[PDB]
């Protein structure tokens, strides 16, 4: 159970986690870590300081009681950042303006255990339901499928806040398909979808993934916690073992499909020479009375056997033909990080999808702040 990519869990010699020197003080927390990281993207992106003190004060309410942990000698590895540190970096363009600043966390117990994590991770979302804007009946009535008495040793829960420019802030919740141990996953998605009142459009992309390549590895349900008409059920597909137009054609189940945008943007970051370390991934989003996906987003992953600096022109590069601001992204990276130079591959992937007639483009970076060595 858990992703076969990429490593989580606890911390022990077969799992070693080990901070980084140069970035934060010896007695420094996540949180110290997360919020001073917060700030710095936040003006990375040109974003009003008001907006980002707003952000500290979220996450901090949201997540303090978990991540005022020591970044010195941690006792587990997260999934949510590349480096295992238990939150990550991501901003977000949507057309043109300021980009959105998110963070998502893991919260983890003391001391972090399965049992302890997957405890504190459904406590969280007990203190957002306390929250005016937040909305969390929907994955509340999930609890029974994703929270077992026995969690598998590699559990996870993930949780996003977004910060938007001149807006109320949005919550998204991240479930593993894998919460009862992988020969279930199939059964807790197909009884999710049911609650959440998209079992058509989930069994029909199901349908459609079997005759178009394979479905892969379902990474995560994911769901927006809010009750507007906005708000999306996600579902992350892993493509192992697909090629680029296969993964191109499998979108176009989905509204606003573009044909061949999904397989230039996976040549032009990816590259067709080498097969990356993981594989992309497709998001497809549902809404209620939808027979079909609503949309379909790719997570593209770095090149395999090219420098991070080069990933990184190669990325930008690539946000600048899609007419979005890559100096924005590279100001953003270099804030998350510390690494200005672009040598640690501290990227998760990058985001795209392509603008539908009388939409917008956009792309999103997902950074870990390169806390631990990878
Ligand atoms: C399950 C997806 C949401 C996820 C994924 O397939 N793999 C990531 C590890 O390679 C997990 C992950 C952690 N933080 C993320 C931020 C954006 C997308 C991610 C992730 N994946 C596409
Ligand atoms: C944070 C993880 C695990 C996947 C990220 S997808 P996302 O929530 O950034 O997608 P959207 O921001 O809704 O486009």
């Amino acid at each position: 159970a858990g992703d076969p990519f990429v490593d989580n869990g606890t911390v022990s010699s077969q799992r070693p986690l080990r901070a980084v020197p140069g970035r934060y003080p010896p007695g420094a927390t996540h949180l110290d870590a997360a919020v001073d990281t917060l700030v710095r993207c936040h003006a990375a992106l040109g974003r009003a300081p008001s907006e980002a003190e707003a952000a500290v004060c979220l996450l901090r309410r949201l997540w303090g009681r978990w991540g005022n942990t020591p970044v010195e000698r941690p006792g587990w590895r997260s999934y949510v950042a590349v480096d295992g540190s238990p939150f990550e970096l991501s901003a977000a363009w949507n057309g043109d303006g300021p980009a959105e600043v998110r963070v998502t966390v893991e919260a983890t117990a003391d001391p972090p255990t399965p049992e302890g994590n997957q405890e504190a991770g459904w406590e969280y979302l007990r203190g957002l339901s306390r929250h005016p804007g937040a909305a969390t009946a929907r994955v509340l009535a999930l609890e029974d499928l994703f929270r077992p008495q026995t969690p598998h040793d590699r559990c996870w829960i993930m949780h996003g806040m977004a910060s938007r420019p001149g807006a109320d802030p949005l919550f998204k919740v991240y479930l593993d398909p894998d919460a009862r141990g992988a020969a279930e996953a199939p059964s807790v998605l197909d009884e999710a979808m049911d609650r959440l009142g998209v079992r058509a459009a989930w069994q029909g992309l199901r349908g459609w993934l079997d005759e178009h390549g394979g479905s892969g590895r379902i990474g995560s349900l994911a769901l927006d916690l809010a009750d507007t008409d906005d708000a999306r059920v996600k579902v992350y597909v892993q493509h192992a073992g697909l090629d680029w137009a296969d993964i191109d054609r499998q979108a176009a189940v989905a509204r606003g499909h573009v044909p061949g945008a999904f397989s230039a943007a996976l040549e032009e970051i990816t590259g067709t020479e080498v097969p990356p370390h993981k594989p992309p991934v497709t998001c497809f989003a549902f809404h209620r009375g939808v027979g079909v996906p609503t949309a379909a987003t790719l997570y593209i992953p770095m090149p395999a056997g090219v420098p991070e600096s080069d990933a990184r022109r190669r990325s930008a590069a690539f946000m600048r033909r899609s007419g979005l601001d890559s100096a924005a992204y590279l100001a953003f990276l270099a804030a998350a990080t510390g690494d200005g130079e672009g040598v640690r591959a501290l990227q998760n992937f990058v985001a795209y999808r392509p603008a539908a007639p009388g939409g917008r483009p956009r792309f999103a970076c997902y950074v870990a702040p390169g806390l631990y060595r990878l």
